[PDB]
Order: C-alpha cells, then sequence, then structure tokens
C-alpha cells in the first residue's frame, strides 16, 4: 500500500461553532447559484442542448434551485462512442494510475463538502446531518474502491502451477456501461456505482435522477477537474426513460448498473437477458432494488433504545431510504413498552424547510408526495392510524410522521415499498414468529433485532435473511467497507456495494499459457 | 489444510501392458454390460418410469449401450421439491463436512476409473486417451472444489471494523438450481457443473446431455455410494426441451448452470432475465457456449511443432470441443510450411469404431453427422476443399478429417460452429491482420499462438481476445485448477471453471452488525 | 477480524472535573445501597440462603457495604450439576458466538465502570487510581480473550498431511471446574480467571475472595446481563474452606484456575494430583502464588527516577499485591543517594479513608492488619526501622509506609510475602551480587532494575529469574496483552495471563483421520 489504510469519513454533527457558520455560508453560497445552469458532460467537455430540465427545491417547489441540459437518443449514441474510444486505451492504464486518480477526485470532494452538502439540502430535501452523511459515503466509496481495486492488478489470480509452462491468469475490464442511479442518495450511491466500474478500467455513461440533477452535475465538475480522460464517465441528465431505455437495450452496451424501484429493475434485468441486434455478449445487469425493512424487537430488549433506533430507521430523510425501518415487529411482552415509546418520540419529531435542520424535511416531489399520500389512504382500510398521516401546511412536500398499528402480515401496507415516513406495527407471539413475519415479503435488504437474549440474536444472524442486518442499532446508514450493502430476495442481485466484491462485477478473466 | 496440496490426475496414455491389460478388461465388461437400465435418482433414491429413453453406441448405432427412465414435468417438479427440502440442513454442514463428502466421492471415482473411461468410449465414441482425459478432469473437479470451498468458509470476508461493534460477513449458498450438462464431456463437464454449486451448500437437480445418459447415471452411483444427503443431487435425463424449459422457467429454480450450444444458452439467458409468476428473486444463470476458436502460426514459429499441436487441436474427439481449433490464420510466409506439414499428418490419422483406440473415433450422433456434412457442402462453395469432406464406409458415424485453404474471414465455415472435424484455414498478409481475423468472430473461447517472436506473444497476451489462450501448445485440454476456463463475447459469461472464482458465483453475502 | 484491533482500556486519572463528578456520584450511589444483599448465582438465577456473609468497610470496619448469601457444600454440588448440564451445549457453541458474549460483558462492564470503582474503594480500600486500574483490566480480559479465543478456532491445528487422507485436528474445551480468586484485584483476576476459560467452552463455578463478595456480586450481575446460559458462570461466595475444599476435591471437577497464598496454592496443587474415588481424568491446576519481588538499582541510574518508581511499586495498593517491590536491593554505590530518595518521598505518603483518594488506604482486614504488624515486629528483630511500623489512628486499618534497612538476604522480611506496605532494604557490593540475591528467594514472579548500563538490563534480561521483569520503570500494573503475567519458581505454574497461550491451558486436542 502506497497511501494510509482506509478510515471512513467522519460525519459531520454540526456541534461547534465553526460547523454551523460553515453550513450557513455554504448554503448561501449555493442559493446565490440556484440560476446556474448545468450542461451534459460528454467526451471530456460540456456540451449543452436546446431543451432543458429544471430542477426545484422540495421545501419550497415554486423555487428553481438549477436547470440542466436534456440528453435524447442522440447524445446518449455520442456519449457511448466517447466511452468506447475512451476505453480502448483507458483500459490500459497501470492501476496505480487509475486508483490515483480516484484519490485525487476524492480529495477535490473532501474540499467541497460543504457546497455538496448545501446542495443536497435544497435540491432534494436532506436536513444538515443526513445531507453530510450522503457526501461522506461518496468520499468513502472513492476511497475504498480506489484501494480494493489494487487488489485485482495484474496478475492478480492464484493458480496451480504446470511443468515446462507459464501459466498467467488475470482480470480486464468489461467496457463501457452505463449507470442509473436513484435520488435519494445522488452523490453517495451516484458517485459509488460510476467510481467503481470506472476504477478497474471499464467507462461509464451516467443518467443522474430527474430530481438531483444538479448535484449530479457537480459531482462531474469534480471529475472534470481531477482529470479522467475524455470519454472515461459521462453525464446524461434525461426527462422520462428515452435515455435509459435506449442504453439499456443497445447491443453495445456491455454492463448496466442500477439502483432504484423494483418496477423498473425487473424491467432491466429482463432486457439485459436479451441478444439485441447485432450484440455480441452476454449483458451484465447488476440491480438493486429496495426492500420492506423490519425491525424486531422481543421482551428482553432495552425498550428505550429500540424505541429510539427504530425511529431514526423509520423516519430519517423521511423514510425515502432503501434501508429504511418500514415495518416493526413487537412480540406481544414488547408491544406496549416499544409502540408507547416510538409514538412518544415519533409525536416530538420536527417538520420543515430542510435548511433549517428539522428532524424531517419534505419528500422529494409531488409525485412522491402522491404516491405517500395514496399509501396512507390504502393504510386506512388494512391498519389502525394512530399518529400522523397527513400534509403539512405549506407548498413544501411536508407529511407528518405516521404509524399504523394492527397491521395484518399480507397487508398492502406491509408488503410494498412506500418509501415515505409511514410505519406499520405489527403484533406477534413470540420471536419464531417475528421472524416468519420478518421474511415473509419479497425482500431481503435490511433489518433489525432488538434483544438482550443471544440465543434470538444467535438465531436472526442464521435466519432472518436479509443481506444487511443489525443487532441493537439502527438498520440505516451502512458504512462503505464495514457494513458490505445488498440485499436479497427481489431487493437486488446482491451487488454489495463498498466491498472488495464489488469491484469483481465489472471484470472479466483471461488465462494464458506458454509452453517453453 | 488438511488434505494434501492439489494436484491433477494423471492422464493415462496406455503405453504399459498393465494399463492395456486393465483397460481392456474394463471395456470387455462394459460392452458384456449392454443393454442395462437405469432409473432417475431423486431424493436419494432410484425411481423408474413408464417411459424410456435408448442410450446408441456412435460406431455401431445399431449397438444400445443402455436405457434409461424418463422425466417429465412431474418428476421435474418432485425433484425440485426434493432438492429445496434437502437445501434446508445441507446448507448448514459444515464446510469441512461438505469437502470430505467430495473427497470421498473423488476416491470411488477414482477406483472406477477404466469403467467410466470404457462407458465413454462406447457411449459418445471417445478414443481411449480422450476418454482417459474426460474422466481426470471430473476427478479433478471435486478435488479443486473440495479445497476451494473452504475458502469461502464461514466467516470469510474482509471487513473493515467499526467502534463498539462486531461486523461480520459471510457467504451462503443460494438454493436448489438446475444443471444443464454437455455430451462431448459428459463426466467431467456433468460433475463439475454439479459438485461446484453443491460444495458450497447449494443442491441440484441435473439434466444429462440425451446422447450421454448412461454415464451421467453411473456418475450418480458414484454420488450414492458416497453417501450425498437425499435430495442434494438429483438425476433427470428426459428427451427434448420438456424437463430443461420447466425447471429453468420455473419460479422456484433458483439457478441456473448450463454448458452447450449458444443457440440454447441464448434462449436460457433470456428466460432467466425474466420473472416468471411468484418469483421472489432474480435468477443466476451461467452459461458456457462454445466457440469458434482459432490457431495463429507466423513465419518464426516452429511449423513441424505447430503443425502437430493443430492437428490436435483441430481433430481430438473429431473436433466436437468448444475449445477446438476451427480455424488456422497463417501469416504469408507460414501458409505454405505449415498447410503442407498439416495436410500431411492430417491424412495420416485413422478414423474407426472407438473401442480401437483410432486417431478419430465417430461423431455422436445421426443430427451431428448431417449438420457437420451439411456444413461441409456449404464450405465447398466458400473455400477450397483440399482434405477429407466426405462421410466414411460404415455403420458409424464417421467422417474423414477435413480441411478448407482460403477460405473468406466472414465465411460461415469461418464464423459458424460446426463442432466436427472441419478445419479452415485462412490466409492473411501479417501477424496484426492475423489477430484481426482470429478476434472477428462473435465468440471468444480459446485461441493459440505459434511462434518464437517474444513482441508477437505478448501482443497476442494483451490484444488476441479470447478467455483461454495457448502459445507454441495445442488449445485444447484446460486442466483444472492450472488453466481457469471459460470465453468472452458469446462463448458465454465467463465463468471460469477450476478456478477459485468459480464458486463465488453459486454464493450470496449477508453482512451482520451488532452493536455491543 | 470482525471488531477493531485490541486497545487497552483507558486508566482514568480523575484529572478534570468531570471526572471527579462523576466519580463523586459513583461514591454516593455505591454507599446509598450499602444495605443491599447479594445472593448466590446459580443456573441462570439468583439463589438466597438462610445464612448471610457480612462485607465490611477497611476503612470503617463498624460499617456494613453489602451483604450476601452463603453457599455450603450442597450449593456448590447444585452449582457443580448446572454448570456440567450447561457445558454440554455451551461447548458446541461457534467460537464467534461465545466471543461475541464476552464483549457484549465488557460493554455492560465499561458503562458501570464508576459504580465499579467505587465498590472496590469502599469494600477493599483502594484508591481512585487503583480502583480505575482494577476495573480497567478486568475489560481488557475480556476484550482480550475475546479476541485470542478466536485463534483457536476449528479446526485451528497445523498438521502435516497424508496421501488419500483428511487428518484434522482441532480444540475442545476440558469442562466444568473452580475459579478460587483474590481480594486484592476482585474485579480484574475474579474476572480474568472466569471469562478466559469460559470463552473457549469450559463452564465455571467462581469462589469469590470473602474480603470482596460485594463487587463479585456486581460482576456477575454483568454476566447475568450480557446472557450467559444458564450454568456457565456461577458465583459462590462462602465462608472458610468448605466450599473451596469440597470442589477442588470434587471428582467431577475438571479443572482448578487459582489466584492467592503460597499455602493454600501448594494444598490445591497437591490435590489436584489425586485421583478422587470415581474420577475419570487427570486435574489440571493452573496456580498463581505471589512473590517476594525486588528492585535492584545501580550506580548509573537516574536516582529520582528509582525512587519514585520504588515507591510506587512498594506502597500502591497498599503494597497489597503479587507483584509489589518488598524487596529494594541497592549496590554500594547508589545505596545513599537512592535510600534518601526513597525515604524523603515514602514520608510524604499520606493514609487515610480510601475514598479520600490517600496515597494509601487501609489494609483489607483486621487480620490482615494482624499479619502486617506480626511481620514488623520480626522485621525489628532482623532489620533496621528506618519508617513507619505503626499502626495509625482510627478504626480503619491504616499501617505506615514501612521501610527497613541493613535487612540480611536471607532474613524472614526478606524471604516471606508480607503483602503490606513493607519495604526491606538489602545493600550489596556490586550488580553480580544484586543479581545472586534477587534469585535467592522461593519466589520469581516480578522484578526490575534502574540502570543506564546496557550490559546489566541485558544481563538482567538473561539472569534475573522471574517471570516478568521490567527496566527503569515500576514492576506492578502489568497490562492486559502487552505484559503477559505469571511468574517461576513458587510463584505459581507459569499460567501467563492476558496472553494468547492462557485459553491453551483451557483446551485439549483432539486428531480425526479419514481414510478416503
Amino acid at each position: 500500500m502506497t497511501v494510509e489504510p482506509f478510515r471512513n469519513e467522519p460525519i459531520e454533527t454540526f456541534q461547534t461553532e465553526e460547523a454551523r457558520r460553515a453550513m450557513r455560508e455554504a448554503l448561501r453560497r449555493v442559493r446565490e447559484e440556484f440560476g446556474r445552469h448545468y450542461p451534459l458532460y460528454i467526451g471530456g467537455e460540456w456540451v449543452d442542448t436546446k431543451e432543458r430540465m429544471v430542477s426545484l427545491n422540495p421545501s419550497a417547489p415554486s423555487e428553481v434551485v438549477g436547470t440542466t441540459a436534456k440528453a435524447g437518443k442522440a447524445e446518449a449514441e455520442a456519449a457511448l462512442e466517447a466511452a468506447w474510444k475512451a476505453f480502448k486505451t483507458w483500459k490500459d492504464w497501470p492501476q496505480e494510475d487509475r486508483s490515483r486518480l480516484l484519490l485525487k477526485a476524492a480529495a477535490l470532494m473532501r474540499r467541497r463538502k460543504r457546497e455538496l452538502e448545501a446542495t443536497l439540502v435544497y435540491e432534494v430535501g436532506k436536513n444538515w446531518v443526513e445531507a453530510s452523511a450522503d457526501v461522506a459515503e461518496a468520499i468513502d466509496f472513492i476511497e475504498y474502491y480506489a484501494r480494493a481495486a489494487l487488489r485485482y492488478r495484474y496478475p492478480a489470480v492464484e493458480v496451480v502451477p504446470y511443468p515446462g509452462e507459464d501459466n498467467e491468469s488475470f482480470y480486464v475490464p468489461l467496457g463501457a456501461g452505463v449507470v442509473i442511479a436513484p435520488w435519494n442518495f445522488p452523490v453517495a450511491i451516484f458517485t459509488g456505482m460510476i467510481v467503481g466500474p470506472v476504477a478497474v478500467g471499464n467507462t461509464v455513461i451516467a443518467k443522474p435522477a430527474e430530481d438531483a440533477v444538479v448535484v449530479g452535475a457537480k459531482v462531474f465538475e469534480i471529475f472534470h477537474e481531477a482529470g479522467f480522460p475524455p470519454g472515461v464517465v459521462n453525464f446524461l441528465p434525461g426527462v422520462g426513460e428515452e435515455v435509459g431505455a435506449y442504453l439499456v437495450e443497445h447491443p453495445r452496451i456491455r454492463f448496466i448498473n442500477f439502483t432504484g424501484s423494483l418496477e423498473v429493475g425487473l424491467k432491466i434485468y429482463e432486457a439485459a437477458g436479451r441478444l439485441a441486434p447485432g450484440q455480441t455478449w452476454f449483458k451484465r445487469a447488476y440491480v438493486e432494488t429496495g426492500g420492506k425493512n423490519a425491525i424486531i424487537v422481543d421482551e428482553t430488549a432495552d425498550f428505550d433504545l429500540a424505541a429510539e433506533g427504530v425511529v431514526v430507521s423509520a423516519y430519517g430523510f423521511q423514510g425515502q431510504k432503501c434501508s429504511a425501518a418500514s415495518r416493526l415487529i413487537l412480540t406481544q411482552g414488547a408491544y406496549e413498552p416499544v409502540l408507547e415509546r416510538v409514538l412518544k418520540r415519533a409525536e416530538r419529531l420536527s417538520v420543515g424547510p430542510a435548511e433549517e435542520n428539522p428532524d424531517l424535511g419534505p419528500v422529494v416531489s409531488a409525485e412522491q408526495e402522491r404516491k405517500v399520500l395514496s399509501y396512507i389512504e390504502i393504510g386506512k382500510n388494512e391498519g389502525q392510524l394512530v399518529l400522523g398521516g397527513k400534509r403539512l401546511e405549506g407548498e413544501g412536500y411536508f407529511i407528518a410522521p405516521t404509524v399504523f398499528t394492527e397491521v395484518p402480515p399480507k397487508a398492502r401496507i406491509a408488503q410494498e415499498e412506500i418509501f415515505g415516513p409511514v410505519l406499520s406495527v405489527i403484533r406477534v407471539k413470540d420471536f419464531a414468529e417475528a421472524l416468519e413475519v420478518a421474511n415473509d415479503t419479497p425482500y431481503g435488504l435490511t433489518g433489525g433485532v432488538y434483544s438482550r437474549k443471544r440465543e434470538h440474536l444467535e438465531w436472526a444472524r442464521r435466519e432472518f435473511h436479509v443481506g444487511n442486518l443489525y443487532f441493537n442499532r439502527k438498520i440505516t446508514g451502512a458504512l462503505v467497507g464495514v457494513q458490505p450493502f445488498g440485499g436479497f430476495k427481489l431487493s437486488g442481485t446482491n451487488a454489495k456495494t463498498g466491498a472488495l466484491d464489488y469491484l469483481r462485477l465489472f471484470l472479466e478473466m483471461k488465462a494464458v499459457a506458454e509452453r517453453f
């Protein structure tokens, strides 16, 4: 190793005056630039288009936070040509050189931390700490993948020798692929999905989520200053499925890296399985498609600790997380004690403009607002509404922390991903039943258990079928390197982000023998 | 390690009297066993059916090597139920226990080596050494995967620690899957495709190729004797696409491991990408789909060494190998010298009943014979026939070693996998043109270069785009452990068999954190 | 590793206002609970008895600090049955699970640090820092052994392979044993002696020292909350030798872990060597039996540094340490300079109620007071009393720092462990003679040398025969992991605590071969 061992970027808590002052300055700088226009980034240069996209402030939707160019099929094709042209030489860069490029990008991002956080606050409605955790995670992905990539350097494969021959196996990148990023972690996941494949020699065309095109553009400003060769990374903000569909079904797209809804993920995986006219390979598609995550609490748990972790997991970033606790499974002995504590804590949560650092900002868009409110109506017909369930005053998309009790395990609100501040509480007889209910959903991303009984925790370690399980702590905020992130079942293909194994997905192996 | 380091099983050459005596007795006993009936193997027991399948001797098709039961949808469903029931407990076996079971199976297979080789001679027409290499490779897969599986034992993932927490990541098997094996390596690949997934905790339903159902049954006799728990491995010989289609599209099949034609592989990959009604996961499909492999020879090569390697690569097992040299690319200076030597060597090759240990036995079936002969007719209008090109006298499916020269790079016989004793010779100006022609096919499995020029060899190491490349030696016969086997492009998904990476394909990762 | 690398728990110095405030609050909480009664802990539950034991405050013996139940043979038998019942399943727990249980216990103990320290202050008379070091050491043992235990996980033995066979050697725990703990480190050593054996699969019956039964009970409150399965750890406070003798001589006690006086240690080792009626194994007995530790100072030393280290080593916790400097060996050139400095420092030491954080609290009991005063009388007949040697005013067992000079090397006070604040100074001609005198005792636990001469230090490294040797620093306070603790000769069996080797003592090995 030529750099210090990996360490996670500290998440700013803003408990110091300096931190608060720095954030206020960043917020002012960002809003003073709400009128900025960000073009597409293709072949190492910013390319503008006739049509544009408008990004709004979810805390005040009548306020524009920026505009960007709008990519169509023509621009997607141009980006693909640039990506393949770049791949021809980028794949030959020594891994040490590619890793240093990533490290430079991380250093540049770290120096623009407050700016990016403030952009997240205004563009997607994250409060201060949620914003800082997002940017810190992005930095972590860059730092982690830069180091992990070196573990695959030429020639990395362990093989059995043979007399009179040299047998050498090594990894090579796949080619040019497309990244389809989410709006809930538009800096962190957007960055990770791009730099992971790029680190080992692939080139990428990235389509940011419509609701977060501005912060995505700022991330590309960092890639540009870092010096990635033209074509290695491309930025294509767009409206609708045009760009994404064109690339996913393209015969010359080598791989697809996607994080988003199951609905879209299913279509992408199906399309990737088809041989487009003239295609000369089997496409690889990696998809992370959300979950319906539960936290189980039994009668032996520290009820106050459990309540706190549940509230953080259920309402952090307004519950707009694939890892969010949307189900609370309580055994009979823990039902009343835990529910009472959860309600008392939840009712004290503040909701308002994200920049004022409330416990909850607004949901991301009018469409998201419509979906969450629709699920709330569905919930009133399946469970018992005991807290919230209403839209709050203001143009911003403010929704109150909501809790439904007596929810049947197979109810729609207990099975479908709402992606909003809505928690469904389910009462069960014992721990065995808690596990059965926890596992009975089409998903398997995150899960948690609050209990002091060792046998219950170890039982869950072996039987709570989720990719990321947490005991006596929140189930959100997986840290790069510490907790490989990815799920089972309909939560995706188990592409563990923030783990050594992630990079292997973007490599193929060659074995070369020479008989002397 | 608790066993000796892995070593490849020696391939018998039958040069000693002892080896010849043992082989003659084995061949006689197998022949005297002609007509035997082998049932299906489901849930730890042999289960017969009303309908049956017949396996013929390609060297004398009027002879019935044996018959087997015929599985339908009902039997497939029963096998799937047994496989999932077995998975529940098999996945919990300590890895050391599962690995010892594999080692036992390898010891049992080793003691039945001559019998298995003799069965290959009669059922699929392999001469003696081709048969020995096949069985040796099967033993190698078992020995290799038994050891490789231990490298993934609980808790195998390297993670970054975090204060006040235990963070443990580990691998777990996927579930019950289906294996669709080829007829050309019915002991080796059949075995490898099954024991790899099983070694790490998965359960399998195996469908042998129609032309090799008898030897597949004998491999299952070994699995049964070894003691694999009921349901862990299941044997389902069948006719047509019924069984395979039913399982590949089944909502309860977790993964598909396939080796065969590109036509079938494309259909399987597409089907695996769809969510069958009620399916609760994204299916994994691994496919190895053949190739159009070339050997390049330039003017600096040892022409005699090259000619020998080309003949072995092109005509071994009648060219019925995904790794077979079906293209010979000669630079201008090497054209006449190498072609003259190849023709002289090829015309001396003996062809006849496999039991006689000829250089070439028969092709595997009447349909395969028809297809190869059809391609020969096509080739006559594309290139210049200079050797063979016809069926020989006899009931067996005997085809003479065939050579076409001055073949256009884009001719059908220079692009499509014939899978028969047909070599297409292409004349190019220089090495650069040779590499261009070598890469210009939809495949990328094996390739070779005969040259003394270091710069050409190293150039090919970087640019001859195939998964398994060989210099100054044959391009067939990849050894387990020594040469990870798998290709690029339409040759498949690059699932490298006989390599540590192979087992990772049949595992998913879980990350569990406990905050103390 | 799944947790951060081991680090020693910092020892609180109470130099901050917060630390002092926290201690004062803990002291108040502890004394407000002086009326508490603590039962025995058997089979996962607190079990009370008719008879009780009273624990007194050595700084004010008329004040009761708590009462506990009193175990007899019947309770010892009940605990033994519970321990064996638990062993049957506890031995099968994955090591990772057992280690996590220890880590939980450490976290719980860390959260109750001040409470435990305050209990040590009131129950055994430790001043503030001595109390904090004790609790910190206990936490260290738990953290260290939890990690060290994983180094022995299945299958940990390195063996030579053999053809056609699997040869696997692994460790397994012994069974149920008894722990007999000391009163001088009633949290640290009490904890270490228990959790070490327990971590690798053994079960334990622990008998706390009579003078420290209350703090021992509080440690068990931690074990109970942590969740050790019923029977794994048992608490049996008792009076006299009844409980200890019954268990040590029991045919069903597998091992004995003891730390205490040589008198008792000799009897335990002798008893362990006998086969009790019906016994089916050779008992293992580990004993740490004190010492008569010396610090040598030659004429090249930093006299001020030496004097400070000597005073700390001789009078820390009133000299009631197996590692305490009870002999000061001075070469002629260092005699006057060092003795003068030692006397000036020692005469400034404060003595009084432990809660006021004096340099010295009271000795632990009336019996200890009687013993120390008796040795002081013996000393007046062997050496020259130059400092202290008197009981101070107050009901508390306050004894002044004492120094005898011109002490013959073979005098009783220069050979027998006083375990009180009594230092014997011996003058010698040169370093060679210093080593001879240092080695001429029946013990060999700790020792120290203050010198700047490299040749003298390295000479001592090779010839000062003690298990724990220190150069130019105090000879007490061995840190877990840093300084494996244990001695030679009559100081014990050299069971190095806080070292990887410690756990091996509680394991036996099995070798299993399978011929395939």
